[PDB]
């Protein structure tokens, strides 16, 4: 299975509440983007 | 609990990320939805 | 506002996947709900 192509480069956002996973896939334009809890933790 | 990735990947046909996990054999696997798209 | 991940865990006992942010304090995390399994 080709189809699942390695992340590049995780990121993540407090504000929006969203991860972004850039892929190893074509033009380098493409990501992965899900939501996300986000808090400060202790 | 908590143990690290090893190598995480994202498909765009069946929209689900897999992240392979380092614990027992190294075929224990987390997998959650996603979106994929194009920026720009 | 996206910032970067100094490490990535995830948890059979909780189902969740917690990424630890460069940020602030160093404190922040990201955490979402995963399936976890193993294959095989
Ligand atoms: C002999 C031995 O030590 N064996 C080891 C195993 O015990 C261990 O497996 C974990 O074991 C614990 C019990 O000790 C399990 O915890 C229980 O889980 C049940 C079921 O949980 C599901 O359903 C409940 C209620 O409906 C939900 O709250 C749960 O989230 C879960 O449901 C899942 O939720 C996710 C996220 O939303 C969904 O994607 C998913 O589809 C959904 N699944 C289903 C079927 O609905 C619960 O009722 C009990 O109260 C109790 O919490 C735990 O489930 C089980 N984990 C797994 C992954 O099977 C394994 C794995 O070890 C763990 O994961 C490793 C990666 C690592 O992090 C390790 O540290 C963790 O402890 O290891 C065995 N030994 N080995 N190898
Ligand atoms: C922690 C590794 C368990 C590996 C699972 C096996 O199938 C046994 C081996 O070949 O060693």
């Amino acid at each position: 299975a080709m189809a699942p192509v390695p992340v590049t480069k995780l990121v993540c956002d407090g504000d929006t509440y969203k991860c972004t996973a850039y892929l190893d896939f074509g033009d380098g334009r493409w990501v992965a983007q899900w939501d996300t809890n986000v808090f400060h933790t202790g």
